């Protein structure tokens, strides 16, 4: 940076901090990643500078000829990535992407069927403190109590019982492949629309490592920042038939001027995802997650669903008589970042939990491989199995620092 | 840029374009501006990298110690700038800032009283194609047919008649000072809350050139990008009493993870606004707008409200028998960017209009002064008074290029 350090030492110090932290810690928060310098340069550009309400070639402001090129690049690279008939790359976030689909297809009070929030469903899928649960009538389907795999029979009974206008599939804490074909078949049974929120698995979908929801869903929403490793923001994919309504849901519907600099970073991240090495990267993400899962079970940990189909895993800490809240804090003491996360049928409340959610997308980006996964699992074992030992914690800290350089 | 040009020539070319366009054109869109390099460097940082749902010291993710410093800097610089009891710097946009206040104070279907959309009220103030007008019952107050000044008697009668739960003051196309004390007095008369959307005038408010709404309103919303000259995003200011509810409206209410890199650019823009030269700059913005208004009237143009108290002006083109749509296109032909904009009591529909909206915040940022204002008005006169003359247009183009170097 050149001008920031001089103009704003305080903000620059904190940024420099955050940069060093990202390097020093072992980042295991499943929704995180590290973007490339080109993505950051696109967001730090003068595109931040333009009002561009409307869409390419149909703007409400003159002078959009060049930001229209950037948007169309993003839209077209998305279409290439996912095979969707239409993309809207304006959503400011995963939340806004979900909100626009709900604005489009639902009337206030309508019934929506989503994944149980304590089984993997996201906040934007019906939490009662969330707009989704406040505006609409959300009902949930759950995972099997023993396999922790979505119970498709439960999805179907719930659809048939409650007759939702919309069915939402996908999650923020579900370690197994989701069967989009089954969800769509159920949606058609009850005449509901199908929305897939692939935020967590978008990069895996882009790399062919997770079934693509595009051909099954009427709408597909996602963040551009998780496994897709783009800037922080959203995107909606949909069939051509809903194209105009989704675009109008985004604007003049729920947003105003789009973030054109972010939309330029989206196009840049999409370009990266279209290359072969992004595919090699995604592959390592999943390989790494499997490796880490295996290694954690080798250490004595129970995993929700017994392992993982994707980038993430959930540790059920009941066997070690630990709180997720406790494990998250002790791991934070040695430089390992995870999230507490409720496990299906959790006896503890959401603010305490019986599990920790872990993902490998960030460490994979940084170059960690299967041997690092083995080490990280051994570190987690030493810590979580010896919570009151300060020497275990010190040893773990030294082993974390050996990993992060 | 270093990595963008190599990794993505297509996106880099379009960005480089947009950068050159910004320099070559005479940017008169009233909501635009140019941010500083330090603001851009903060948005192009690795802060983009962190999940930080929740607020400083009350996050849902570990590792937020340094992004909490950046957020608290933004919040505290905002509080210093505007004198508000609480700031929420997470809104992704002016739209999201307004949406969170509406989520907080209103139930679906509630009555809200806002400024007539064709008299200066914004899209997020009740447009029927907007979430605001779809979710709630919006009623409007107008400006006087001859002075084009908000009719406070009309505001009061409308409040007393419709008994709104909320009253919204401010606008995207109102060239005069808004009387926040009168709005609050009316709100108290009918027991309504008062929301001021100062997006357009925030920088003028920050510089003491526009009465501050903070002491009169329960809630104040704004974009961080217009006269405030920050990155593109929103902010909500409010009394301490609504602090928790507004924060919860933002998250877990209507958004998800915040844009921490943008929040860092907000703090940087707030730091700039706190300096003396930002005050000198705002002063020039308003001086320039007055100058330009005067000069336009010298050329024979009628201005809505007969002039301006702020950064913007509205030309009523009926005297020249021009469409705003026509004037916008002919000005675009010579390198001058404006917006068509309905004028109060406009005979034309919103897609055609009888006026052009103009502001001086962008050209002032670039250094234009009173002599440039005189020249720009003379250029606009030559063009709009000789629409069918190609020689007038060529002459204007040469005079535009003399201004932009
Ligand atoms: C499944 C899922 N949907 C939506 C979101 C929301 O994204 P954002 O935090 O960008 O609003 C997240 C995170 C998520 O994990
Ligand atoms: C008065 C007013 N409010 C709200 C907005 C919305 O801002 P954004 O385009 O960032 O959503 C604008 C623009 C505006 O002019």
């Amino acid at each position: 940076m050149k001008y920031l350090p001089q103009q704003d030492p305080q903000v620059f110090a904190a940024i420099e901090q955050e940069r060093k932290r990202q390097h020093a810690k072992i980042e295991l928060i499943a929704s995180e990643n590290f973007v490339s310098r080109a993505v950051m340069e696109a967001q730090g550009s003068v595109l931040t500078n333009k009002y561009a309400e409307g869409y390419p070639g149909r703007r409400y402001y003159g002078g959009c000829e060049y930001v229209d090129i950037v948007e169309e690049l993003a839209r077209e690279r998305a279409k290439q990535l996912f095979g969707a008939e239409h993309a809207n790359v304006q959503p400011h976030s995963g939340a806004q992407a979900n909100m626009a689909v709900y604005f489009t297809v639902l009337e206030h009070g309508d019934t929506v069927l989503g994944m149980n929030l304590s089984h993997g469903g996201h906040l934007t899928h019906g939490s009662p403190v969330n707009f989704s649960g406040v505006q609409y009538n959300f009902v949930a389907y759950g995972v099997d109590p023993e396999t922790h795999v979505i119970d498709y029979d439960d999805v179907r009974e719930k659809a048939r019982l409650h007759r939702p206008k919309l069915i939402v599939a996908a999650a923020s804490a579900y370690p197994r492949i989701i069967d989009f074909a089954k969800f769509r078949e159920i949606a058609d049974e009850v005449g509901a629309y199908l929305m897939v929120d692939m935020a967590h698995i978008a990069g895996l979908v882009a790399a062919g490592l997770h079934p693509n929801p595009v051909p099954y869903a009427h709408f597909v929403t996602t963040t551009t920042h998780m496994t897709l490793r783009g800037p922080r923001g959203g995107m909606i994919l949909c069939q051509e038939q809903f194209a105009k309504q989704i675009d109008k849901a985004i604007f003049p519907g729920i947003q105003g001027g789009p973030l054109m600099h972010v939309i330029a970073a989206k196009a840049v991240a999409f370009g990266e995802a279209l290359q072969d090495d992004f595919k090699a990267y995604a592959k390592r993400v999943v390989d790494n997650a499997k490796r880490l899962a295996s290694a954690l079970q080798n250490e004595g940990f129970t995993l929700v669903s017994g392992g993982t189909d994707n980038h993430l895993l959930l540790v059920d800490l009941r066997p070690q008589q630990l709180t997720g809240k406790t494990a998250e804090k002790v791991l934070d003491e040695v430089g390992i970042t995870v999230n507490k996360n409720t496990i299906p049928y959790d006896p503890e409340s959401p603010f305490v939990t019986s599990g920790i959610r872990i993902g490998t997308a960030a460490v994979t980006t940084r170059g960690f491989g299967l041997e690092e996964m083995d080490e990280i699992a051994a570190i987690i074992g030493l810590v979580l199995k010896n919570v009151g030992s300060e020497q275990a914690l010190e040893e773990a800290r030294q082993r974390v620092a050996a990993l992060t350089d």
